[PDB]
């Protein structure tokens, strides 16, 4: 039989059977219902558009995203998302594989049991293990100590964790990326004249967030260069046809990632936070997390990271410490890599949630 | 039994039965009562005349166009042009037919109700829908998608439809084109002596306004080789037997309908209407309001159009933006063709107003 790795990403839901190497479907979680009069008859439409169809089709629908600071909306949309995804995606009856489901690291209650429940009640799926995204992030890079920084679109978190144990004390959550990131590049987007005001408009934002923008070295010295008349900005091309140029604000939002006063939040970077957990953590450990440092999620593939995040600890931790931040190629498929490895290894399949425990038991004993 | 296309032209009213070549009967609207004494008694002629013994019989007449501003006069007039098409023309009961009827797409209120109220209590007709003119011209045209461009004598319009949606707020209405540039071909045919000022005398400036005019590419370079010695003349002949020779003023009024400071009023060209409404369209769909412009009409019928439109809106457009214009053969029945297409269309015959539910709740939900 057949078994499927499900990550409910927060940008960028990424669904695949285990093995070989990739998701087979990829898509950035959108419902969007139709904004404006359909004069046509026919009309050959559907209710709600999701993605991949609700990028193709911007501007006539309201882009809804279904996850807000890792909660989901409401279970009328996500059972749409599911089914959605199921069959004209992957193209499988739920009832056939025994799936693989992930989680947030720290998230309220009642979360893992009602997408559980309506997933068993619902889906009829035969059995199921429900995986934090950081955990797997581990399997994926072959450690089985250091501090964990998944970060999509918009939770982040850093949670640290020893052979093979979990450093509950040291446990920290920064709602501080990425869906702010966004919406702070488009506030300092209004200053070159090209505004994107609405929902949809955001979208596009997000595409010149990914290619364009860039972690830089040093802040002082890149605002030194950037005073300098000599072009380094870089121009995006709209679909309209317009041409839109910038520069120093390309290095000012991403920057926001390690100086939080630019949305003025009292919370502190990630620099600070990766100092504050290794510091609750116990005296012989923080040797093996400096070191073991393993970045995740698609956010974290800007020019700057990881050499900005090292240079600013290896500054503020003590001299000669050995420090190497652990960066592999394409981390937005890193959570799904993990789970590929993890559901194939033998043997505590044993412990898994399965219909005849849940029969009897219902969805307890899930945390 | 089998349904009829009738579109309530702004010219010109079109009647024809269910496909597939062309309406049966067309006629430029005019009602003419008879100006001067009756001598010869009885006398075998109407109160007032009809087309198309109105169009023979001119100068004995005073023509009224009932359609005026896309106003309908009076419904006194309305319903005999009606009576005279179903019984003196096409030889049909309305009684038997189900109907379709054209109105336009920005018009007073109660126009649309007050002529399906009287329509409904004096012919009697079993059903009817009410289509505005320019949604037709796209099932015509097999797209779904572009701004439509309805220009007939005497009210133009640019409506923007996007898959299959129409934005509300991208709707223009110029009340330019067509009557207006017979007006001010009146007007400079005064400049080669001919006195033409009559209502009746009107309507023979109307055929010198379709055959004899042209629209250029350049006005300044056309104007250049007009002032060459060189003759631009060609030869009209007149009922009484008098050739006119146009050259000069044959270029300039066409060039009215983009260059609308020759009426002197405040309104802009056609060009320049289409782009303030795509460029006040969301950015995503401006892409394919792009390259699917499609014209419709007789008054759209000169060959200088559309590549005098298409050099102008690729001077104020963006680079790399494709610009392709979607006109085809014989658009002053395009409109008819449309309804030809979609009254035979199952199964929205539930969607029409039907004499039941007109009985049950009057002239109501009608737009
Ligand atoms: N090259 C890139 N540079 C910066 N951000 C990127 C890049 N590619 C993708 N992203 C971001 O990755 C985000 C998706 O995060 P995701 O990987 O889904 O996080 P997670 O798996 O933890 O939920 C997107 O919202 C997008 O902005
Ligand atoms: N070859 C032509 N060149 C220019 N004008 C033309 C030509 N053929 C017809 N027309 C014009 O078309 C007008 C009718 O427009 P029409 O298409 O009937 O308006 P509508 O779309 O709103 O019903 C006439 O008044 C006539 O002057
Ligand atoms: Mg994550
Ligand atoms: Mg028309």
């Amino acid at each position: 039989t057949t078994a499927l790795v499900c990550d409910n990403g927060s940008g960028l839901v990424k669904a695949g059977f285990a093995g070989d190497d990739a998701p087979r479907a990829v898509f950035p979680s959108i419902v969007g219902r139709p904004r404006h009069q359909g004069v046509m008859v026919g009309m050959g439409q559907k209710d709600s558009y999701v993605g991949d169809e609700a990028q193709s089709k911007r501007g006539i629908l309201t882009l809804k995203y279904p996850i807000e600071h890792g909660i989901i909306t409401n279970w009328d949309d996500m059972e749409k998302i599911w089914h959605h995804t199921f069959y004209n995606e992957l193209r499988v009856a739920p009832e056939e594989h025994p799936t693989l489901l992930t989680e947030a690291p720290l998230n309220p209650k009642a979360n893992r049991e009602k997408m559980t429940q309506i997933m068993f009640e619902t889906f009829n799926v035969p059995a199921m293990y429900v995986a934090i995204q950081a955990v797997l992030s581990l399997y994926a890079s072959g450690r089985t100590t250091g501090i964990v920084l998944d970060s999509g679109d918009g939770v982040t978190h850093n949670v640290p964790i020893y052979e093979g144990y979990a450093l509950p004390h040291a446990i920290m959550r920064l709602d501080l990326a990425g869906r702010d990131l966004t919406d702070y590049l488009m506030k300092i987007l209004t200053e070159r004249g090209y505004s994107f005001v609405t929902t949809a408009e955001r979208e596009i934002v997000r595409d010149i967030k990914e290619k364009l923008c860039y972690v830089a070295l040093d802040f002082e010295n890149e605002m030194a260069t950037a005073a300098s008349s000599s072009s380094l900005e870089k121009s995006y091309e709209l679909p309209d046809g317009q041409v839109i140029t910038i520069g120093n604000e390309r290095f000012r939002c991403p920057e926001t990632l390690f100086q939080p006063s630019f949305i003025g939040m009292e919370s502190a970077g990630i620099h600070e936070t990766t100092y504050n957990s290794i510091m609750k953590c116990d005296i012989d450990i923080r040797k093996d997390l400096y070191a073991n440092n393993v970045m995740s999620g698609g956010t974290t593939m800007y020019p700057g990271i990881a050499d900005r995040m090292q240079k600013e600890i290896t500054a503020l931790a003590p001299s000669t410490m050995k420090i190497k931040i652990i960066a592999p190629p394409e981390r937005k498929y890193s959570v799904w890599i993990g789970g590929s490895i993890l559901a194939s290894l033998s043997t505590f399949q044993q412990m898994w949630i399965t219909k005849q425990e849940y029969d009897e038991a219902g969805p307890s004993i899930v945390h």
